[PDB]
């Protein structure tokens, strides 16, 4: 009666790669939220980019799409915004419609913009950095240990042994006169956001084309990953996460018209949700970075999927976690909105033609 269903994007043919990514971006209550209150009069944070007045366009093509979303405009139609995206990335103006494309390469280059725009206060809030270790394969005495790689995403790498997105994650931070080296990362800097990529996009030898990868990868829906950080960095995550599952335990434990009753409701559901991350929030740790993980675990937000044959055919949809209500899940198939419930995310880490998850979005434990 009273509880609107969330709008979504229009594909104006093959462009469902941008719908899927804005939805996914729009959840990330950070970057909303600096998204809808960026003012043109502020610039850029890196002037130094020598397009500086293209990314600030995208952006601020990207706040009338975002104003449209939270003010529910049946259908928004992101034309303006396809026109500005191309004119500073034309990789996504090539024709054969326009072609379909890699929603890896939009997240990419959007972040790229919204980095150059907003600077630290966006890019501190995906940043995962490693310690780096890096040993002669061929001499066990001969090791550097280096502290300055860092990435906005983790990689999850599947071939036909991997069944679990940790098979993936873990094969992703090893990589191998001239010798063999080892280089083996774990990570000493956890994000709030973390962005995980399925490599699923490949080009096959045998037909020298695209392909994909349709291997079941399943991923949780809370993911721990004490195992992936240094040892260091564990044991301090680690007891951050002790004490924040304590407050999860405890949560667990515990004349107006009809209108009314129901945006009160809403007010008295938003007070408590709030009070309980005032109660998270007591056991973070005293040196938290802003964007930083309190602990090593995440919550799944967001999924991009992709049904069809290779990046340049298809479809992608995104599905979305409810704000409020953990269980409620929203597929946002274009235009076509619809409530969806934790078996049919489950049933998004693949195996054949089925739609299946491309791109996934965590936030941290306790936000």
């Amino acid at each position: 009666q009273f509880a609107q269903l969330p709008v979504g994007f229009k594909n104006m043919g093959n462009t469902c790669y941008l719908n899927a990514t804005l939805q996914a971006l729009y959840r990330v209550n950070d970057l909303r939220d600096m998204i809808l209150n960026y003012n043109p009069s502020q610039g850029v944070s890196n002037s130094g980019a020598q397009d500086e007045e293209i990314h600030k366009q995208i952006v601020i093509e990207m706040k009338r799409c975002f104003e449209n979303l939270q003010n529910k405009f049946k259908s928004v139609l992101p034309v303006v915004l396809l026109n500005t995206l191309r004119k500073c990335y034309p990789q996504f103006a090539e024709r054969d419609f326009y072609k379909q494309q890699d929603a890896e390469e939009l997240f990419t280059q959007l972040f790229h913009s919204m980095s150059i725009v907003f600077g630290d206060k966006f890019s501190e809030d995906f940043r995962i950095q490693f310690k780096t270790t890096i040993k002669d394969t061929a001499n066990d005495n001969d090791i550097t240990v280096k502290e300055n790689e860092s990435d906005s995403k983790l990689q999850c790498h599947i071939s036909g042994t991997t069944n679990f997105m940790r098979n993936g994650l873990l094969e992703g931070l090893n990589e191998k006169a001239n010798s063999i080296y080892s280089v083996e990362k774990k990570i000493s800097r956890l994000p709030k956001f973390l962005t995980v990529q399925y490599v699923r996009f490949f080009w096959k030898r045998s037909t020298n084309k695209k392909s994909k990868i349709l291997r079941k990868v399943v991923f949780p829906f809370q993911l721990d990953v004490a195992d992936m950080l240094t040892p260091e960095y564990a044991a301090e995550k680690v007891k951050v996460r002790d004490e924040l599952r304590k407050v999860e335990k405890e949560k667990n434990e515990k004349v107006m018209t009809p209108r009314e009753q129901y945006e009160t409701q809403v007010a008295l559901n938003e007070s408590e949700k709030d009070q309980w991350l005032e109660e998270y929030k007591k056991h973070f740790p005293p040196n938290l970075e802003k964007g930083e993980n309190p602990s090593c675990v995440y919550n799944l937000i967001g999924v991009i999927t992709h049904q069809g044959a290779n990046s340049e055919s298809g479809h992608y949809q995104a599905f979305i976690r409810d704000e409020l209500d953990e269980n409620k899940w929203y597929k946002f198939n274009d235009d076509k909105v619809s409530v969806v419930e934790k078996e049919k995310i489950e049933s998004l880490a693949g195996g054949g033609e089925s739609d299946s998850a491309l791109i996934l979005m965590y936030k941290g434990f306790g936000l």
